[PDB]
């Protein structure tokens, strides 16, 4: 449960998530904001098609969602040099996976790709909505306050700490690196064996991941068909994919909350959707 929100920063970007060895083209699953593909382990074991995960390591460029997506496409081509391509993303990862498919569409433009894109409870706008809901709590222009807010939320994912207690400890500090180091020391106190470097990279990258999400708009609409599998403020029906897609937008409501949308009842529906979708 606990170290599943962490990435080995020295780990591989592309990783097998099942033993299925077949001719059928693989499904690539893109990480949530935590960067790890652990959240997909149940799905990947249950799928009859070869499944890989994309995890966000030291190798990943986080200057933009566009750079991240270009890098993930190059990694995919080390096992599947040619399309068509099956891509899914969960939560934050739904934004990224959508960018990857747009780039792939542009690579073959204007010939249509028969690529498959699945979004698990995310979209370019669903992530954007979340970031502002945090900017709402901040003095505009105060970057130190934004850094503090992001890193506080990260520390809260590991500890039972009250919001304002973490806010106090981070707000004074010189810059991001100091805040990152303060956050790692708090988490290390609760879990000493955890790796310094692992946590440092996780805290730092959490801030840059959020920033890239804020700066993202696709260069144009995604022309491919898309499927949204969203959990049981409210953004919209199709998570406003209609504004970023001029292809078929398919919406399915899936049992569970944002976190439990990939387990139990929700997981059964996702597996049946993917298995028929082929
Ligand atoms: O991947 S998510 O889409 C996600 C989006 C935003 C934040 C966040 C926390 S704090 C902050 C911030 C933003 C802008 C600032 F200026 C300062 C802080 N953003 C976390 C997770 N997902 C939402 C659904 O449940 C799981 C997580």
């Amino acid at each position: 449960n606990l170290r599943s929100l962490l990435v080995n920063p020295e780990g591989p970007t592309l990783m097998r998530l099942n033993s299925v060895q077949s001719s059928e083209r693989p499904l690539f699953l893109v990480h949530p904001i935590e960067g790890s593909t652990t959240v997909f382990h149940s799905l990947a074991s249950r799928l009859s098609i070869p499944t890989y995960g994309l995890q966000c390591t030291r190798a990943a460029p986080l200057d933009s969602i566009h750079s991240l997506a270009a890098y993930y496409i190059d990694c995919i081509r080390q096992v599947q040099p040619e399309g068509p391509y099956r891509v899914a993303g969960y939560s934050y990862g739904a934004c990224v996976a959508f960018e990857m498919c747009s780039q792939l569409q542009a690579q073959q433009s204007p010939a249509p790709t028969h690529n498959s894109l699945f979004l698990f409870d995310g979209s370019p706008t669903y992530v954007l909505a979340y970031t502002q809901s945090y900017r709402a709590k901040l003095t505009p222009g105060c970057e130190a306050e934004a850094e503090t807010e992001a890193i506080c939320f990260f520390v809260q994912q590991f500890t039972d700490m009250e919001h304002n207690r973490v806010l106090e400890a981070l707000l004074p500090l010189k810059g991001l690196e100091e805040r990152v180091a303060a956050a790692v020391d708090l988490i290390i106190k609760s879990h000493q064996g955890l790796d310094r470097q692992e946590l440092s990279f996780a805290a730092r990258s959490f801030y840059y991941k959020l920033r890239a999400a804020e700066q993202y708009t696709p260069k144009a609409k995604y022309h491919g068909n898309v499927m949204l599998l969203r959990a049981k403020e409210d953004l919209g029906a199709d998570y406003n994919l209609s504004q970023v897609c001029d292809g078929k937008v398919s919406v399915h409501v899936i049992e569970g909350d944002h976190r439990t949308l990939l387990e139990g009842s929700g997981l059964e529906s996702i597996i049946s959707i993917i298995h028929s979708s082929l």
